[PDB]
């Protein structure tokens, strides 16, 4: 019976859980005020903050960091690498650290993890962080010889949902081909062929349909010509695209169970905007499929959205039911992906990976294949 | 027997063609290079010299221009409408003079065909603009309440092959649902519904698959940052995506021939290139599928590159063909599109259209889905 | 925005959640020893023990117990009754607290949740009991007049598995035969 401790740092909350075996025994979110938030200047500055929480979360339980298997969290804005279970090492907080490949709540994770362990002696564990990039080099080329396709999206529920299609069906997840679509603040769109997601969207740098907080993609000629007239914020800009607009913007509220509401009640400037969203997330999966030539299993809705059983769902389904069956697994839960993926490794189910190494065999083949 | 004249003004060539009913008795391309073309601050100037060589055209063959049934030439950057046959009216040469929605060598094209109607009191015709619009407002919304999917794609060609795929199989465009594909030096897809291309890319704004010579669609965050930081040339920019992108930016190659040249010399990178580009192709067409939810008849592959079928065409056949059977149809005879099209309207086959009221109808069921007006 | 505290008693252990609307904020599963457990003869007599752990859970959050819209506990040893939500009236909790129909740490939840209910003025409800009843009658003949087979299962998980499965298949849990089978402490 191994115990162990996930941490889930947010934009604005963070999450805790405690799990024995495949038992969660206690989790909490603790939300933090944009009145608190307000406080620091960077991320890597909030860390003693949320550490401070992670701490007391375990006090008021009667347990004691050295009373844990392992320290698991969520894998932060890492270099690209493939999937799977990463021991929190050196290099990899050097580079959450620094901030090199931006910065997010998420780094912190990883850092909490770490000295906790270096505090008790536990290993301290990542699972499927947001850069996983195993896609093949055709899906890299972008049509601009500057710009390439990065592979950043929701890696570990995707890895996760995918593994448990897999399971309920007693096959394997190499052993298959999905199109999963985690529809949730951010949307991803992943080709899954033979437990390797080839090719996906970037689910940050405004790519791929709308979310209910994004605006996706858009036409190039729209954008760099409204880039120089007008609201030169080289910053505000950057943030009108992934946050400022998509569902939220031509409805004003971000929530889909609202909408829903408006839809029912009548609004049908709110029906046309969120059936537009259902549209898209269409198109994409009709995209992957393409990508797959057809050989489908499965099509998997996962997320937040996954929920959304009325209008969403249905809309879609309708749509791209013609490729594969359409599974539907609600919401995404972090923290049960992170405890088990860990519990997994404990038990020599699964073999643990090194981030150092496994970050360089990767480099090398983005930084030697593609040249010319 | 109605003798037609069509006239397609091009960027750096200009083509017309005669026609006796369905049979082309005459077809000339005349191209100008840049050196002669560098005379004309813009493009309107050009008339002038267009039209020089439309009437020597006419003249070289001993006709006049009072021996024609009619004046066809292509579309113009003129306002939203559906597709069919306009009749070339005041309005249409008013917004294609003012340049109002952009100028590009197309506009020249409908003028010209006016005045010889104007000179010999012969109908003067356009077909499928490239403005063409019959999308559904679905399609409309691109995710930010400022902007909007615009419907410019070759609906000329696309129109045309639409139909010769219905009636080589003797059935009616209007009961069939195609996914057809454009594939030149620029590139759009379409999903037609029942005669109507409820959805397309912009194959001018920077939007689909990448061509042999654009950029096609590139994430928002890697643009918005390298826009401020490094080459500020508010212009340059705005040509390094419909124009300095694609193979021609990676291989340095407009030319397609020439590619699947290195490609079998063994040249390792063109091929990833190439692949790249054929790989976007197909996932567009799956794009386009799902908005026809499965329901296709077949897959049209249309356009210049639809030629190369060694490496492209198959490579493409292989990932959508699950969807519906593959058809190819080669290049796109333009001169045939705006020919048969006048002909037809000539024969009562079909009725002409009037730009004026038509583009209004549009711009009325347009303002009204703006629920912000 | 409603707050809801879940309350849900068991034989060994005692599970808490605070829930804002759809989302779950805070969970935790307090287990109790054998040795803890043994000092008590009857369940109804753990009581106060359960009860003095679910303030606790609240308190230790900031919230208060008026804080809450509702309070929600699993349906005890009830009189056979259909499926749904009720409200959690004396006569309830007259009967849970007889033990008219057996004993069981399921009966004190209803009762804790009516507590903190008369204690803040906020609704206390229960969701389909173990003792919900949808069987033909063909079902409850048991072979001797006297006796009558009863449904008392894990109502609660067993329709909302049911549920899920339906749902993970765009189907509807009423055009479906399901042969469910919840293996747990009890087994159903």
């Amino acid at each position: 019976m191994f115990r162990i401790l996930t941490i889930n740092p947010g934009s604005t909350s963070t999450k805790l859980s405690i799990f024995e075996d495949e038992r969660m025994v206690k989790m909490q979110n603790f939300s933090h005020s944009p009145d608190e938030l307000g406080r620091f200047q960077k991320i890597l500055d909030q860390l003693e903050f949320r550490e401070k929480i992670a701490r007391q979360f375990v006090e008021e339980t009667g347990y004691s960091l050295s009373s844990f298997s392992a320290f698991v969290s969520r894998g932060g804005l890492l270099d690209p690498i493939p999937g799977g279970v990463y021991l929190v090492d050196g290099l990899m907080i050097k580079t959450l650290k620094s901030g090199k490949n931006g910065e997010h709540a998420s780094n912190l994770g990883a850092i909490i993890a770490h000295r906790f362990s270096s505090e008790t002696g536990v290993p301290a564990y990542v699972v499927d962080p947001v850069v996983v990039d195993e896609m093949e080099d055709v899906a890299r080329v972008s049509g601009h010889p500057n710009y390439q396709r990065k592979s950043i999206f929701h890696a570990l529920n995707q890895k996760t949902v995918a593994k448990e299609v897999a399971r309920m069906m007693n096959k394997r997840y190499e052993e298959m081909n999905l199109v999963v679509a985690h529809m949730g603040g951010g949307i991803s769109i992943a080709a899954h062929r033979k437990g390797r997601v080839i090719d996906v969207n970037n689910a940050l740098d405004g790519d791929g349909p709308f979310t209910p907080e994004r605006s996706g993609t858009l036409p190039l000629t729209q954008l760099v010509d409204l880039c120089f007239s007008g609201k030169f914020t080289y910053e505000e800009m950057k943030k009108r695209i992934v946050g400022n607009g998509g569902l939220v913007a031509y409805l004003g509220t971000s929530d889909a169970r609202e909408v829903v509401r408006r839809i029912k009640q009548g609004d049908e400037w709110a029906k046309r905007v969120y059936r537009a969203m259902a549209y898209q997330i269409a198109k994409w999966i009709g995209k992957m499929a393409a990508v797959l030539k057809g050989e489908v299993d499965f099509i998997v809705l996962t997320g937040g959205l996954a929920h959304e059983k009325e209008f969403l769902v249905p809309w879609i389904t309708k749509r791209v039911s013609f490729i594969a069956p359409v599974l539907v697994f609600p919401g995404s839960n972090e923290e049960k992906a992170l405890a088990l993926s860990a519990l997994r490794v404990l038990r020599g189910e699964e073999k643990p990976k090194n981030y150092s190494e496994e970050s360089r065999r990767w480099r090398e083949r983005y930084d030697s294949y593609l040249d010319g």
